[PDB]
């Protein structure tokens, strides 16, 4: 049903274990939770793709957990990353976290009883868990020997020339516990993000059946890419925020048109709520047209008005 | 001086920078610590040598510190190990704790003025420290990939047959810190322990230098065996304890008395406190002389008063 839906977007990355989900799924509405850590004071086009799943979700009927990092911000997430990362002042990512929480909230209905979405903290649990407690607890159900043979983090040890910390190393645990965390106090059974964090998930789905016995599920979405594999939410001047203050509406939209033939219609499967079916109408309508494609100007309107509603397309257009 | 003369009586396994810790013994007084962690209600024969050798150094005018591991006999080290230790809970831990403490106390000299015994507990300092504060102001100093390769845990990575959780992993920083904080408490320039405790206590070295930017050193003693080869402080009841009631003075004594010629010369040297000169002459006398060995009843007058004072040796007579 969902997931095959997802899957004519092209936005399914891996899936854990797709039946039992779907069948669970098709039960009854469920709890589901992506992640976000404070890297900056905004988020940018590559977060949309995962935080507009939600919302896909959410319409379906399930309940969205939309979750900051407060607390894994200040370690760093080490997955696939080359290089390590250096570590933000508590200060400074409150303030982050704070921007986002808020920047979060406008994609998602905070309001409809049942599957109202709800914003989670993780610095609500880690931010005062004693060390000892941790390392016992959470550390015990680990195993370095696995965690050393990890994708997301395998090249970084494997390197006489590259590293990694302690700290990072560690991250997995505490996305890890997350989930289990998450699936006690809110029934959450599913977890989604970009393909980079299924080692994360994975480790999340193992733990929550240790502590508490319950099969979760994990579902990745892939990480959008230009066609010319260039790169993405890049470009001359930086990553496309979604804070206007960082990205005018104006130049948003600016973005989107500036889209080419090989993408604008797989970024409007990704990041519009059109029906497959009239993406598909539009190509084609794009085809066999003399005329310009229209597919641009359509992807442009949309997403700024998602990102922005009228009030920034009114902007983008003056 | 000081190092030179543990090493006549083979107490010195290795030392960080021998000629360093050589000039600065010189210098003047030093504090120094050992750590014992809480793994039973009593600790055995094994831990009198490190132990001894505390009071050596003090009676050479230093301060010893001796620590025991409240938050670490929490974590378990894996040191040398060839399974997982097992978790003990923080009730059964906390009580071990205060009897090998007050067991302790006896070995070391608490007033004898300015190189008093520093009672230490690391639970101190882990027992109420935020993890994330732990990861990234203590992690963020630690290679994973130089833990990896550290020899006391070369083994369990690198085998099939065995394992170490994220646990025992973390072990090493915990006693690196406690270096590291006691070096900046009590101004602790020396860590002396048992041979399978040296990456431990580098790893100390590293941080103390890493954090405060000081030259601190480490000494091991090496572990005492039986020269026929089986395990020291074993018996068919198994380990020998200082606790007169898991191992009674008679028994103490007789455990003592009953030590193999090959043995009874080095271990005057390591569980007494004869000079090297009268030990030698013990040996020599011994030799030549129709009679039954005596050492074997020094030994036991010796470690037996030491252990146990006039009333446990009157004891195990009786
Ligand atoms: N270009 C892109 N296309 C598709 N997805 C993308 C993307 N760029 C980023 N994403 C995804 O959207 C999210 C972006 O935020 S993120 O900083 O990368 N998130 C992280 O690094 C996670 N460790 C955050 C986290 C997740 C769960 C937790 O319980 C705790 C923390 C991630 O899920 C990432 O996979
Ligand atoms: N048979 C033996 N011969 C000589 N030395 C021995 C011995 N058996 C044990 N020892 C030494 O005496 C001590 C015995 O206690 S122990 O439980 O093995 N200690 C530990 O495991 C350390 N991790 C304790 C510790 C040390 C320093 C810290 O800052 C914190 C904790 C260690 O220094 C050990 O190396």
């Amino acid at each position: 049903n969902l997931i095959k839906q997802l899957q004519e977007r092209g936005l399914v990355a891996q899936v854990t274990d797709e039946e039992a989900l779907a069948e669970r799924l098709a039960q009854g509405p469920i709890a589901l939770v992506c992640g976000f850590d404070p890297t900056a004071d905004s988020l940018h086009l590559g977060h949309l793709v995962p935080l507009l799943c939600l919302k896909r979700f959410q319409q379906a009927g399930h309940k969205p957990v939309a979750l900051v990092g407060g607390a894994t911000g200040l370690i760093g997430d080490p997955s696939f990353k080359a290089a390590e990362r250096k570590l933000n002042t508590e200060e400074t990512v409150q303030e982050w976290v704070d921007k986002i929480r808020k920047q979060v909230a406008p994609f998602l209905d905070f309001d409809c009883g049942e599957n109202s979405a709800i914003a989670a903290n993780n610095y609500d649990w880690f931010g005062n868990m004693n060390v000892l407690t941790f390392l016992r607890d959470i550390g015990k159900h680990f195993s370095v020997n696995q965690m050393i043979n990890k994708e997301a983090v395998k090249q970084r040890l494997n390197r006489e020339d590259q590293g990694i910390s302690f700290t990072e190393f560690s991250y997995n645990l505490l996305q890890g516990y997350d989930f289990a965390c998450l699936n006690k106090q809110y029934g959450v059974v599913l977890c989604i993000g970009g393909s980079d964090q299924w080692g994360n998930i994975t480790s999340g789905i193992d733990l929550t059946r240790r502590l508490h016995q319950n099969q979760v599920f994990g579902l990745t979405v892939p990480l959008i890419t230009k066609a010319d594999g260039t790169k993405f939410g890049k470009t001359e001047g930086g990553a496309v925020w979604l804070d206007p203050k960082k990205t005018s509406p104006y130049k948003f939209y600016q973005f989107w048109i500036n889209t080419a033939d090989a993408d604008v219609y797989r970024f409007l499967k990704f990041f519009t709520f059109m029906s497959i079916e009239e993406i598909n109408a539009l190509e084609e309508e794009d085809k066999n047209s003399g005329k310009a494609p229209r597919a641009q100007y359509v992807l442009a309107e949309q997403v700024t008005r998602l990102v922005h509603g009228e009030e920034g397309l009114q902007a983008a257009k003056r």
